[PDB]
């Protein structure tokens, strides 16, 4: 069987740009050095990379000596060629659509080199199960369809970016806002300021231990499994299905968590319990995974499980994004966090769903004495930040001092958002029956 | 030529284990059915098995005999011998719902590589198929095999298993008298009011300044859980050895100062209630001290199954220093040290469903601070604990820093944090001469 | 010439484990994957370690999945080796007993292979010198017999932990304690807290530089050789032996060091002189080793020697414990000084006499302002807390403050005691005499 | 495989011991007649063993009569045997040097012997249990151990301690020692404290730049080459041996270093110039050494050399601790200066002179605000108070504050002193000629 490669398409790339040295500005863009079949059309694209890259002006001969001095040019095949490279195609402006063909072969080359390495680890596991093999299957097709993504991304000129902004004050003066614009938030404060839980963006909910992380990302699937017809899944890493259940059943029937654990609730404490079960079964829009450490690979899986079987998906929520880990980055801590954050937004575009994801900052912020979460502790966990569409800080100043003021009230510092404004929201704090209501 | 996966011993162990046992079917037609066998005759015979047990009718040699040689499978299986020889290999129950996982692990990888020559096929032979009508067609295959595995125990729960699992235990809770105390009894009142037990699996951590009462106060944790609590208690003690440990037990219990005990001289009086201390400690024998100097979290979790396994099963295991505690790994690392060990203990605790008593020692950070009131962030420079814990308190004694202080003799246990719970502040009366904490009134 | 094995040996461990699963907890306890001789002993346990560490049910098939993924089931005999092994020895609570003649026959074989070490290093040595040879024999031998003790430690029951409590308790109680039990310190508050200088027990003095650390050990070892019988042996490894008699003369005589080092002293500080002398040649219990750079095994050899030359020692004083070597951990200083404090709390047991070793504290008191010492300042050495079994820092304030309060007083703060309490103990300091005396 | 053993060795020790009798005394102390691997070796030695012992003198035919009545001499290869080995090596003064390879090869014949014990008991037990040869095999290795009596490093009795001291003490009380005791600082306030130089003793003088470092151990190595008769070594690092002689002729002609340098100076000026360079070459005591980067193997080779050239030192000084380097602990630099303090400490016993280094204290002292030198500034550097057995510390108030009490006088702040007390030193400073004299007042 012949491998996917057209060595005609690999000529036409680099023959039209001996001529044309203008067009490798949208060529780049398209193919790299490893895009290419055979050994000596890599040698030679791998000098036309490094000359046209410093701005110098690319020929037969400068080509010839790059080569030539690192004793590539007898074994691409002489001056010969490169001459008759040069002699082939001699049409321009094409040359966008030849690189296109290039990395067409050579997706497809890597799409079954990725299929062979499957087949070979399933006849040979060496320890790997059932599950270990799912895992490495779909992670090594994902690295295929990432790479098909990070490609023409880069800056945007005016044209571009002011029809988009344009479009979105029209959209917005059109219909009649009231805050909420894709999932409510179920705070009237807050959805001013947040316009709704946009779809296909990615969300960080981030405060210090014991401040509100669960408590409040629990809050939110309240009322988006009440409000939204479509399902909610929520994946418990810390703690499991039972715990979350018990804190749902206190901040929806408004009697304290103290007398759940325990069991002790007299007939008026057991109607408003009876309510709750009655309304949660009428949707059935909560979705527990009760998992200890979850892989990116199996978070997808999971996530396309349920869109599939309950028509769609709404809202998917993460208890803790540092208890998920990737068994390729075990080693790397930087990176293990990098790639799990790049990999639930490119989960939450994927569905087009918010992804509600919960992660926990630094001690840095006790130490600086202001105490007031900022996004440059939760920068020390990894690569965050840059992933994020909108990132909102727990901050209850009751936690720090005593007596401090507005007590039983939390603030909602928002640190970042990409579409719309930041600020702070103020949401009296329930602790009783761990619930988060409208400040008045 | 490559062997396709499947284990010929592991499809005749299911069968072969069921025939002498009929009432495993109800979990182990749970993992696999007809399609997961390799091999035809073991299909053929498989498929006898889940009609005979579905309507209820005892299945045995003859039985599934009778099923095969009407449909005349019965000299196509390889007669009767290969039924014969399947009731005398593997004579062992149990460990058949094992046995069905790796059948169903073997089928699903074949079904794998099923899909993986699909997609090698289709890519050197496309037919019209472009790159990317090609990666829709690879990654779709893919989910169909994600989508077919419906693994139990981890992964998705729908509100319907959760809320029947969360009903029945408030339940039995109501239906009890509770009268507080839930789980494991601290001993005092006062505490279990705002503690409500030492639940179990949870992760529990008592930090203090150095001398202030660490292994005091977890020891008269250990006094009433050995009396009250019926599984055994296990200690392991880092800093102090085993000895020691029982000098501080038999002052707290005989209530006769430490002092008296360490020089050995103590009168008839002081003798009989020391008598009266050995009589019940030897009735129950619950309490297990380790003393070992450089414990690693592989040898705490060995030696933590052997006396579960050994005595029924644990109810509370004690760690007199979590910085005492090394990793053989991230010994360089000292933040990532405490790290991992804090996510060790918390997992061991799930492991048993057991409360961990562990104890750590705050930064010098508090004594410079003026205030020296035992707060969360001093704690977070020895390392990641605060993450892991589920209840964190601190001993906290104003007669330490204050000479003539309020309250002298009486010690504040604050707690810092509750994830069941809530926090807050229980005073207990300090007995120092006998290491002894007892409930304050006033 | 046959090695120390027993195949029926090695199969009657693993033949029974398979049938009963539950044995593992004390049979693990005895053997581990390096005591089996064959190779494919070696493969099988390595199985049976990993399957029942997990609580997964071990059996024939189970054992055999596990092999037949890593492809070992066809090297270590196929299925028919497995299914013999089940057959043969159906004997129960017998295997804790079958573990211990293959830990016999490992052991024997582990010897031979030291000692075929030593013999071929003999003949062959490469640079290696006689007292390099006898250093590297006697490290290796220490090395099984370090093993050996490693082994049967684990959890205790109260029954006998009781019975070694109440034996202590009824000894003391028994003997006219008078404060001292053992060594005497010499100091009478110090032996209120310290009990004496316990036997087998390993003592760490550590101080600041300049502090009193040779001072203070040596003051510790007048008394020492006064009062107890059996000689005192002292490794001077910083300063000379005639140093250290000058400090000598100086603590017994009350002359000042400056009078002695100049040589200038008159007829009544003379007299003083005269009388130390005659005390010093009635008992000759001193003996000091002016060697640079000792090894661990160089420590123990000479201390075996006088130990059998005269009867037996007392007790045993290191100058320097980060001036100690050893020629395997050259490399690493953190397993240096780990492997030298391993090696003289073994020494300790082994002669039965406390062991006084001096280390010296890490900059950071200097840096934290208190100056107070810590065992945390101690650490950044090596791991010198966890083998000590009593700590003992030295803390003048004149040092840090010019006009302190109780200048010329020094106090003794014990950081660590395993055996009894942790206190500090106020004692006179004397310069001029280099002497340590009782604070009224 | 063959034995461990040296027949040349063996030849070496009894070839040498007929021609000097003298010299058995140190030669009996390293070895015995079991020592020797050969039968007629050991024959040979057993006579040498009896007739040296009762003092009888030892030749060529007095050993070849005690082989001849035991009829041993015909055994051990006549007199022929006896002829060619006195023939051999007729080398004195390194039969001690032979003495110690007979040992050494004997020692490790014995260990094999040992060796092969364990290795036969292990494959033949004989009841004898794992526990029961582990035992056997210890006690064994231990004898060898046991029997290993090394002189140099070895323990000593309090008998052989005592004798050492005593004569110390007695030397030092029958001498005029006026408080100077080793070498002469020149400051006679300096001199009642440190009780003189010690030889054999590490000294480290610390300061923060520009505070007078090389200007005070200059200014100790003036006195140093006048009063001591052996030459003083000087190891410039920073500075040149012309810019350190400027200074020399600074601080003993008392006219300041700016005259020098411009070389602008009168006739009285120039009359005080001659009278320094005169005193300087009657003694000849000072050698500078002008090497950018040294290492702790060349301080040893160059020490030694004016050492055996010029009958012995008096003392070594250092420009800069920080300066030297050592080519193995290139990259971790805490330990290169660890190992530099070590290997300075050892050449101060090896020679028994004091060795003043100059080391610099880390800038933690001027944020400090009290800017009172302390040793916790010095050990950021790297480990050199553990090695140190005096530091003294230079502290002007005059650089920090303008108008300082006590302006153009410094304190020698000692800061260790394992031999005596610690204390603060006042000299006035004279920044012009760089020189340091007693203070009055
Ligand atoms: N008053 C009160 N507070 C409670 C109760 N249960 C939990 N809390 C508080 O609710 C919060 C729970 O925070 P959580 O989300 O689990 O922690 P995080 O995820 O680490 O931020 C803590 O501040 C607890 O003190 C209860 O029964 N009563
Ligand atoms: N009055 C008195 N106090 C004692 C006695 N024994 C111990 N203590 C005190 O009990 C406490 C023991 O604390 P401990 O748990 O060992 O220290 P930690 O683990 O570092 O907090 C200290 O505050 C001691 O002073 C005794 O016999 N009498
Ligand atoms: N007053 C006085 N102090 C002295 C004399 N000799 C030594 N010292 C002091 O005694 C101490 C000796 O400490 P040392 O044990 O050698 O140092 P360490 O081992 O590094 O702690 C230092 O503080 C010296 O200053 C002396 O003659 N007079
Ligand atoms: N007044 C005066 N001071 C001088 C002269 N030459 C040098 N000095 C001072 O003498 C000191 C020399 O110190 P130096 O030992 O070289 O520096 P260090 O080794 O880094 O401490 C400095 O404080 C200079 O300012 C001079 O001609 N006149
Ligand atoms: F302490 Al948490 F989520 F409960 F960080
Ligand atoms: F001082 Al402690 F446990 F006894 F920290
Ligand atoms: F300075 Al020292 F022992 F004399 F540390
Ligand atoms: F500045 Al310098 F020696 F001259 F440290
Ligand atoms: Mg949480
Ligand atoms: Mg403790
Ligand atoms: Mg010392
Ligand atoms: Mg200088």
């Amino acid at each position: 069987k012949v491998p996917p490669h057209s060595l005609e398409a690999e000529q036409s790339v680099i023959g039209g740009l001996l001529l044309d040295n203008e067009r490798w500005d949208t060529v780049s863009e398209h193919v790299m050095t490893q895009d290419f079949y055979s050994r000596p059309h890599r040698l030679i694209f791998d000098g036309v990379k490094s000359i046209l890259e410093a701005g110098k002006p690319l020929d037969l001969i400068t080509l010839s000596e790059y080569l030539e001095q690192r004793e590539q040019l007898e074994d691409v095949g002489g001056f010969a060629y490169l001459a008759d490279l040069a002699k082939n195609t001699p049409s321009a402006a094409n040359i966008n659509a030849y690189a296109e063909i290039v990395a067409e072969r050579a997706l497809v080359r890597n799409l079954i080199g990725v299929a062979n390495e499957i087949a070979d680890a399933g006849y040979d596991p060496q320890g790997r199960n059932a599950e270990d093999l799912l895992d490495l299957a779909e992670s090594k097709v994902f690295a295929i369809a990432e790479a098909r993504t990070s490609e023409n991304e880069g800056p945007k000129n005016v044209d571009s970016i002011l029809e988009r902004t344009l479009e979105r004050i029209e959209l917005l003066y059109k219909t009649p806002q009231d805050g909420v614009t894709g999932v409510n938030t179920g705070f009237t404060d807050l959805n001013k300021k947040t316009a709704g839980l946009q779809g296909s963006d990615l969300i960080i909910v981030a405060a210090r231990p014991s401040m509100g992380k669960t408590t409040f990302a629990m809050n939110l699937c309240e009322n988006a499994a009440m409000e939204q017809d479509k399902p909610v899944l929520i994946f418990s890493l810390e703690m499991p299905a039972e715990q979350i259940m018990m804190r749902m059943l206190a901040s929806l029937s408004r009697v304290d968590q103290t007398k759940i654990r325990t069991g002790q609730l007299d007939d008026e404490d057991w109607a408003r319990i009876s309510s709750t079960m009655g309304i949660l079964m009428e949707k059935k829009n909560m979705y527990i995974d009760d998992s200890s450490g979850l892989t990116p690979t199996e978070v997808r899986s999971r996530a396309r499980r349920i869109a599939r079987e309950h028509g769609g998906l709404s809202l998917i929520m993460v208890d803790y994004l540092q208890l998920m880990r990737v068994p390729a980055l075990t080693d790397n801590r930087t990176l293990e966090i990098a790639e799990i954050s790049r990999s639930l937004k490119a989960l939450a575009k994927e569905l087009n769903v918010p992804v509600v994801a919960l992660s926990q900052l630094n001690r840095s912020l006790e130490q600086r004495a202001d105490k007031r979460p900022v996004n440059s502790d939760l920068r020390e966990s990894g690569s965050i930040e840059q992933d994020a569409d909108l990132i909102m800080f727990i901050y209850r100043d009751e936690v720090y001092h005593p007596d401090s003021p507005l007590k039983g009230t939390a603030e909602i510092i928002i640190g970042k958002q990409r579409n719309g404004p930041i600020g702070s929201v103020r949401l009296t704090f329930q602790g009783h029956y761990s619930r988060f209501d409208n400040y008045a």
